[PDB]
């Protein structure tokens, strides 16, 4: 899967219908897996940098793989 | 959905029948969400912002939508 | 539910049999529900003051309330 | 359950029959309770002070009861 | 189970099959156990030295034995 986007969390949210959404660079993406919350949550609070990977590389897009840097 | 209120969590509360309660700004609002439950009270102990956007926007009103900034 | 005891966590306990002990002001108390766990002992690394609310409002009491401020 | 070590956790080890073991004292203790192992990161990360109470204390000794402080 | 790599967590990865990646020393591994995903990733954030312990020391290879020191 390619690179989407590279960069801190902007923001996070959390959708009605169970699924995360998140803001990294310029592209706001969500996830529907359940483990990734917490995770990108911690990402956010401590300022790490993530990898997105993903084919759906656009606002609105989803994803499934990160890369916790 | 609408923002209904935005600040920092004063206290969080987990109640009886598990579901669990937030105070932000001047409302007291709650959710079902099992998952919200870590999320929000590390958002309390780190001291982020956060925006609950719902339509039941008044104490007592439930919620499901979080944004963690 | 009324209040029983308001402070910090003085120390916290799993038990043999999965229910999580607490001990705030001059109770010990214990729990069986386990989202409590994670949470109680985030309050007490943290140094959160946390009210129980129960009827049980004695040593070896159970509680499922509780308020993280 | 009597005492068996008290102090801090000087490692944790995940093995790969899903069991959890913690260093303490002089003692290498294993535990099969899965909620225990992230509290035990936990208090090895937060530098607490634990106690572990078990009838096998002794290397390779099992324990299900924990007291964080 | 041998040692396999020791060293900081450069970067952890959350794979499409929910099976996860970290990069130690010079191999990149992934396991299958979910609960060691957010214990890598606490082991990450804190900068603590971890033993992967595997026969499949190689890049690409498994794993399901860590020491957190």
């Amino acid at each position: 899967t390619p690179d989407c986007v590279t960069g801190k969390v902007e923001y996070t949210k959390y959708n009605d219908d169970d699924t995360f959404t998140v803001k990294v660079g310029d592209k706001e993406l969500f996830t529907n897996r359940w483990n990734l919350q917490s995770l990108l949550l911690s990402a956010q609070i401590t300022g790490m940098t993530v990898t997105i990977k993903t084919n759906a590389c656009h606002n609105g897009g989803t994803f499934s793989e990160v890369i916790f840097r």
